[PDB]
């Protein structure tokens, strides 16, 4: 419709990402959770409950042909989170961001194998400025046994992150899936996969978990669940109206203003290299915006 | 000359750079010289002497209009060396290579202000892959830690001045060559002849001239070594002036940056020494930069 198109999705995805970040560190802080998949299962329950309440007050659709075709997308999503968490267990945050910025390039070249586009030299220049940014951020920061665990799990996160955004955006365009339908299938079908994943990788010790996962944590999972409502709708909107590359680019660009806020609002020590990485990352988004503007007038 | 065109100049500039590197570390090694400008003055004397002998056996030209127009080029050259040496005094080698790769971008955008071209998005992609390479080489290195901010400070000023003088030199030299149809033997002659007084004046201002304390250091051994390194510099001085002319100021600075990679790969192949994956990765990223830069130039020919 009127507002379901163009850069509105980007601005909305950004705002929803900002709201989710401030809620997780100010409202529902100290969320160093022992049962992350259970937390995401409650987050996906809140999103489903909101969707059903909003449908009976006005949207979306329920099926079984679309369900068996959407199941790999939902499986890829849960596996993407699993490989990401396992990669971050052994790998450092600035290092994780390098490979996460490297996925943008294979998502860009992967979209040429899925939709038949072309990665213009200017888009390729921006992706390189995004890698440069993540590298100078790591550069400005402080054994074979420790090497291989983190790197293997990062390689698997790279392929799952790519396949997920590429296959999801393919099915949406194939089954004329509007935003609210995409949000629904992603959260409804995730519910069993999130449960099955938690049983295989998390501890379920009765009394030792009842005192930790009490009324306080339950309230916190619901509040973080309410915060995730926007971003879950917006990510599925972003991929659809723009592209899988633009979504992963906007996602990488979003980390910069929250990092700049830490430098502005909080009296904390920093090096010039970490400050430089933020502005290199900005130049990447600026020239990526021009690259898209160039495509319109050249196609 | 006919075979005085295209990639032949690049191959020649590369080979002459290789010969100069192997001579300085195998033939005339232990060249940790106290009087570097005096060494370059003998190198420029050898080049001049070779040019005069070869002219009377067969070339070039002698003038006064071209001399006052080539004087800033020769001054920029000696100043380029002075700022480079002063930058390297405070700044680490992998760090120096980052800014040296960053000059390629301002040489590329500077050539648009001098010749009126265009830095195609593909060329811009290659320059970024060249910066990426130098950065991951510095990242995968621990030689940067050299020994309060009262110890490390003037390095970045001397590096910034080297960046502008390296750019201006290659941009103004190529401009004059194309203007005065200078070919190659004239560009080599005017660079070395006009450098002679500037190299002398620079050595008097920044180097020690203590009589007996230098006579025993700068003996018959060092004199022979300056002549041999002077013979090695004959090729590269002709080829650099050839490269800038037939290709471009950007291609010359790109080929110059690309040249450091095969000599580094030779160190990994020929010599049993320890290394990290990042330093190995930087070499192949640098190769991808040259490969996509070659395609970028091939794209320009069919699109102009
Ligand atoms: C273990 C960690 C490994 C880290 C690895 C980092 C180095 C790879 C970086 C970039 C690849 C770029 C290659 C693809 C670009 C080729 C040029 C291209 O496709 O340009 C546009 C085209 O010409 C339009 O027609
Ligand atoms: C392929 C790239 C990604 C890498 C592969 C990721 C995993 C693949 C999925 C399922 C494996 C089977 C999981 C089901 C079995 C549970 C495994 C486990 O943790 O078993 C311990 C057991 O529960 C103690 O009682
Ligand atoms: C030490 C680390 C602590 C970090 C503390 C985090 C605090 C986050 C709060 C507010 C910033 C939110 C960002 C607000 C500005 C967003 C601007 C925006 O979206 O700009 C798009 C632009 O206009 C397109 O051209
Ligand atoms: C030591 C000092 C500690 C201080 C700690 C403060 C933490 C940050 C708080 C608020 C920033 C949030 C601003 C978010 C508003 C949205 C950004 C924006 O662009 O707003 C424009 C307009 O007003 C609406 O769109
Ligand atoms: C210790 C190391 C510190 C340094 C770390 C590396 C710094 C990299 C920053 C910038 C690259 C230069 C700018 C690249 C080009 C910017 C965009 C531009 O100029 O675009 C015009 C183009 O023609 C449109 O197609």
């Amino acid at each position: 419709s009127v507002a379901n198109s163009g850069p509105i999705s980007i601005l909305s995805y950004c705002g929803s990402s900002i709201l989710m970040t401030v809620t997780n560190k100010f409202v529902v802080n100290l969320k160093d959770f022992n049962m992350n998949f259970v937390m995401l299962f409650v987050q996906s329950l809140v999103c489903t409950i909101t969707l059903i309440i909003l449908r009976i007050l006005g949207f979306r659709s329920l099926n079984k042909t679309d369900a068996k075709n959407w199941f790999p997308i939902s499986f890829l999503l849960v596996l993407m989170i699993y490989t990401s968490s396992k990669a971050l267990q052994y790998l450092a945050v600035p290092i994780y961001t390098i490979f996460k910025n490297l996925t943008i390039i294979l998502i860009a070249y992967g979209e040429v194998l899925f939709f038949g586009g072309s990665v213009t030299s200017m888009e390729l220049s921006s992706f390189l400025l995004m890698v440069l940014s993540s590298v100078v951020a790591t550069w400005g920061d402080q054994a074979v046994a420790s090497f291989n665990p983190g790197y293997f799990w990062m390689f698997t996160n790279c392929i799952t992150s790519a396949l997920f955004v590429l296959i999801m955006r393919k099915r949406i365009k194939l089954t004329n899936f509007k935003d609210f339908d995409t949000m629904f299938y992603n959260n409804v079908l995730a519910l069993p996969i999130l449960l099955l994943f938690s049983f295989c990788v998390e501890d379920w010790s009765s009394v030792n978990l009842t005192n930790n996962f009490s009324n306080d944590s339950l309230t916190a999972m619901i509040i973080s669940g309410v915060a995730s409502v926007g971003i879950s709708y917006c990510s599925g909107w972003c991929v659809r109206v723009t592209s899988s590359t633009t979504y992963s680019m906007v996602g990488a660009l979003n980390k910069l203003p929250i990092a700049l806020s830490g430098l502005i609002f909080f009296d904390a020590p920093r090096n010039f290299l970490s400050i430089l990485s933020i502005f290199i990352g900005f130049l990447s988004g600026i020239i990526y915006a021009v690259a898209k503007q160039k495509k319109q007038q050249a196609q």
